[PDB]
């Protein structure tokens, strides 16, 4: 079961919650939800502005430059990838997963009838990727949308843990739940 071990949110949360000015600063410019924003940097650096993962996922929103660095460049107008010195400043990392966001929201995810549902698939396709989001219901882009707004929030989680290759994926949407509560 993707909820074990269980995942205890409010010292992640807590720290998270320390860069909430810039986040609100983010999500105003972005079109994203602060708490979304603070849920995320939780889950995934737990509030460390340094952090490295084993993939070179970078900073408050483990962004990797390779991808969503990438994207958030291309959607600024820029070409090539974010330094990792950039990733590791608080302000330039909250406003480019929050771009990222708003990039997927708008992109892939464009479509998506239900908020909660919304909510959902932006924070797997955030972890896991919008492409392998999509193909756990259609190789067609818009099928796939049209099969996801068949369903609940709950139903789409239990789609997710069901047929996403990478184990994690529906671990995301529990963790993501764990951070909401504490906040
Ligand atoms: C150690 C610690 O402190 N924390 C770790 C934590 O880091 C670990 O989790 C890691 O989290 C990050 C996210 O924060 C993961 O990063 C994901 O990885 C995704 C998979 O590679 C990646 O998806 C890809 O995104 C690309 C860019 O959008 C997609 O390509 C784009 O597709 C578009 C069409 O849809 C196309 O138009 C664009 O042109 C194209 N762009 C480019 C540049 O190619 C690509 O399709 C997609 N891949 C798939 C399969 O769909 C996400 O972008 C990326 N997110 C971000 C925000 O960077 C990272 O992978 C996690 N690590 C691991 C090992 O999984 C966590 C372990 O999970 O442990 C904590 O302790
Ligand atoms: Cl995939």
């Amino acid at each position: 079961d993707y909820t074990n071990p269980p995942w205890n949110a409010k010292v992640p949360v807590q720290r998270a919650m320390q860069w909430m000015p810039i986040s609100q600063k983010a999500g105003a410019a972005w079109g994203v939800d602060p708490q979304l924003i603070t849920a995320i940097i939780a889950i995934q650096s737990g509030g460390n502005p340094n952090a490295v993962s084993k993939s070179n996922a970078i900073g408050l929103m483990q962004l990797k430059a390779s991808t969503s660095g990438r994207d958030v460049y291309r959607r600024m107008g820029w070409s090539g990838e974010p330094t990792t010195s950039e990733l590791k400043n608080p302000e330039r990392n909250i406003s480019m997963g929050a771009a990222y966001l708003n990039i997927l929201e708008t992109g892939p995810l464009a479509g998506i009838e239900d908020p909660k549902v919304l909510q959902y698939a932006l924070v797997v396709s955030y972890a896991n990727g919008a492409g392998a989001l999509l193909r756990t219901f259609s190789s067609d882009r818009k099928k796939a949308i049209s099969k996801i707004n068949d369903l609940d929030a709950d139903e789409f989680l239990e789609h997710v843990a069901r047929n996403h290759p990478a184990p994690q994926a529906p671990r995301y949407i529990y963790k993501l739940e764990q951070a909401l509560d504490a906040m």
